RNA sequence: UACGUCCCUCUCCAAACGAGAGAACAUGCAUGGGCUGGCAUGAGCGGGGGGCUCGUCCCGAGGCGCUGAACCUUGAGGCCUCAUGCUCAGGGACACA
C-alpha cells in the first residue's frame, strides 16, 4: 500500500522498500534523493565514493547550518556531508532492487533508478535530564524507503 | 563533439569550514650528505681530598685526554642538486536533453 508512483512496465521493472529503517530522515533524506535519475551502477559507484571520502552527499533541504565543503561544487551546492550510516543502509537496498531483477529476468546493468521517496516514519521516545528537573524528549526520527527502478536499453 | 573546468592526490605566500595561491612524472616527494644555526664537550676507554689490602694493587666524588665531542637542524612547512630511492597507458565527475 505504499509506492506512490507505479512503474510504465513493471514487466522490466524491480521494487525494493524498507519498513522502518532507524537512520535519520534528514540524512536519508538526501542519500537517497542524490541517486534519482543515475543508472544503477553509477548510483552504486556514488556511495562506495561517499565512504571513502572522495565524494559527498548533497544536502539541498536539509542542510540548515552544516559545514561546507570543496566537494559539493559537483552538485552546485556548497554544503553538503558523508552520512555513512544512511549510505550504507541504502547500499542494502540497492543490492535488494537488483535481487528482485535478476529473479524477474533482468540485466540489473541496465537499470535506471526511477522513483526515490524516503519520507518519515512513526518517531521513537527517549528521554533527556536537564536542569533543574526537568525532562524533555529525546526523540529518534527514523524513515521510510521506497523505489523501482525501469530498465533502459537499447 | 571538442577546448576545458572541478573533485580525489601533492605543495603552502592562503586558511574556522569554503575560498585562495600553486603544482600536477615535477629535485615533485622521501631519506641521506654538506651548509647554516642551537646547546656546550656524548657513551666508552685510559692515566684527586683521602681510604683498604698484602714498593705494589684495589675503593673514591671530581678532573684531564681522545673531543668546539655527541645530539638536534624544517617539521604549520631553514639552505644547497649535493647524492641516491620512489612514480610505470594518474583515477572519478561534469562540459553533453
Amino acid at each position: 500500500t505504499h509506492y506512490s508512483r507505479k512503474p510504465q512496465v513493471s514487466s522490466k521493472s524491480a521494487k525494493a522498500k524498507v519498513s522502518d529503517l532507524r537512520c535519520h530522515y534528514k540524512n536519508t533524506f538526501e542519500t537517497a534523493n542524490v541517486i534519482n535519475g543515475m543508472p544503477l551502477r553509477k548510483a552504486q559507484q556514488l556511495y562506495r565514493q561517499v565512504l571513502a571520502k572522495t565524494r559527498c552527499i548533497p544536502f539541498k533541504r536539509y542542510n540548515g547550518k552544516i559545514g561546507r565543503t570543496a566537494q559539493a561544487k559537483e552538485w552546485g551546492q556548497t554544503k553538503g556531508r558523508w552520512p555513512r550510516k544512511s549510505v550504507v543502509a541504502m547500499m542494502s537496498l540497492l543490492k535488494n532492487a537488483e535481487a528482485n531483477a535478476i529473479e524477474k529476468g533482468l540485466d540489473p546493468n541496465q537499470m535506471v533508478i526511477k522513483h526515490v521517496q524516503v519520507d518519515q516514519a512513526a518517531r521513537m521516545r527517549r528521554r533527556t535530564y536537564r536542569a533543574h528537573g526537568r525532562i524533555t524528549p529525546y526523540m529518534c526520527s527514523p524513515c521510510h524507503v521506497q523505489l523501482f527502478m525501469s530498465e533502459k536499453k537499447e
